[PDB]
């Protein structure tokens, strides 16, 4: 089903990364520039998950490329994380999007196909690099791993642990950093502070 028969039988990232730039699993490769495979080393002890690339991503080939990659970035110096322990991607590798009328490209949420589509992606991803723990940024991301009906606001920031995940790493779901750039300025810096708390809970995981 979906990408599974697109996966090769490998753990190299760089050949996955080529692979996943030939996958039709689902729908969205077709108005996508290119797909964006996660970014770091199979050495990666922290694997972090977001939902799909955005604009910028799609055009750049990287993940966290824009203003929330920025906001990730600094919450990651706060949470004295160290870039050469990560592993970047995201739950689905294509840009989903559509035009708004007023020309810049909006993302659109993946659906529930979508995800399970393409996760044989993630699966790879999580067998290639094993790591210790995974960071589930938002509802799309966490209810890849989590089921469906799994709600980020009430277990956000939890030390989870499910048995159908390869490697039992252990799960820290957290919110989208995407939603940190809207709001009250005081709202924005607590959730900032809640990103940086549940990161941390993440990087002191072993
Ligand atoms: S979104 Fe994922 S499953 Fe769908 S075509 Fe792209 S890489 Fe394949």
């Amino acid at each position: 089903a979906g990408a599974q028969d697109f996966v090769p039988h490998t753990a190299d990232l760089a050949e996955l990364a080529a692979a996943a730039g030939e996958c039709r699993g689902c729908g969205l490769y077709r108005d996508a520039t290119q797909a964006v495979f996660g970014a770091g080393g199979r050495s990666a002890r922290i694997m972090m998950i977001g939902e799909q690339p955005g604009d910028k991503e799609d055009l750049a080939g990287l993940p966290f490329v824009g203003p929330a990659g920025r906001l990730l970035d600094r919450a990651l110096e706060a949470a004295d994380i160290d870039r050469d322990a990560l592993y970047v991607t995201n739950a689905v590798k294509h840009f989903k999007f559509t035009r708004a009328a007023g020309k810049r490209r909006i993302g659109k949420t993946p659906s529930r196909t979508e995800v399970v589509a393409c996760r044989p992606w993630l699966i790879a991803e999580m067998t290639s690099v094993e790591p210790d723990v995974v960071v589930l940024l938002g509802a799309t991301a966490a209810k890849a791993l989590l089921g469906n009906d799994f709600r980020v606001t009430q277990h956000r920031g939890e030390v989870l642990h499910v048995d159908d995940v390869p490697g039992d790493p252990a799960l820290v779901a957290t919110v989208h950093p995407s939603s940190l750039l809207r709001g009250p300025k005081e709202e924005r810096e607590s959730a900032f502070a809640g990103l940086v708390d549940d990161l941390r809970v993440a990087a002191d995981v072993r």
